[PDB]
């Protein structure tokens, strides 16, 4: 304690204290220990593990900018580290944490993160809870898009409607909100007198309506 005037002990000892403080749930004191490590022994024997720990502690203490800072640093220096999957997962969580504090760029980021994890490391411990979250994100992101499509319908901006829904079909297919947006697409086409295009959409609606 209590600042990076932590006693001059060798690394394994200070790490041991940090482990303790982490298990006690004492995030603020853990961060003191781990920064003393990061600053004194930047190439230490636990130097990578310290960063993984600092990503955790910063997050639990709600120092989110600090967490993403340490996440991105890490991903850049260690693109193939055996715990890269843990890091991606924490990137997801941190962007969800930020989205939680209407355009949701932070939820978009999270979605992009959990997608990389899931597609890139299908065998990770984290894949399971990451995909459960993607499901949550897909739906909220799609609901936001749909409400923009709903706005443009209101204003008769037919082409804007089509463009929105095309994005929905690409990024968030297999979603309820996307299925509810399809009729907005069909309508926007009929309004532009483009009935051929409208019939094609009507095909898709009919199909997932059985």
């Amino acid at each position: 304690a209590s600042k990076e005037e932590v006693p001059d002990n060798p690394p394994n000892e200070i790490y041991a204290t940090a482990q303790q403080k982490l298990q006690d749930g004492n995030w603020r004191q853990a961060i003191t220990q781990l920064e003393a490590l990061d600053n004194r022994y930047p190439f230490g024997p636990y130097s990578q593990q310290v960063q993984l720990d600092l990503i955790y502690a910063y997050y639990k203490n709600a120092d989110l900018p600090l967490a993403q800072a340490a996440i991105d640093r890490f991903i850049r220096l260690n693109p193939t580290h055996p715990n890269i999957d843990y890091v991606m997962y924490m990137r997801g969580l941190t962007n969800m944490a930020l989205d939680d504090s209407r355009d949701p760029q932070h939820a978009r980021a999270a979605f992009s993160d959990f997608s990389k994890l899931v597609r890139g490391y299908p065998n990770s411990q984290y894949t399971t809870d990451a995909t459960k979250r993607l499901v949550f994100l897909k739906d909220r992101l799609a609901k936001y898009e749909y409400s923009v499509a709903e706005y443009y319908t209101e204003r008769g901006a037919w082409v804007a409607v089509v463009n929105r829904v095309e994005g929905m079909l690409r990024d968030y297919p297999d979603t309820q909100a996307t299925r509810d947006a399809l009729p907005l697409m069909e309508n926007a086409y009929r309004q532009m007198q483009m009935n051929a295009q409208a019939e094609k959409v009507a095909k898709i609606i009919a199909a997932n309506s059985s």
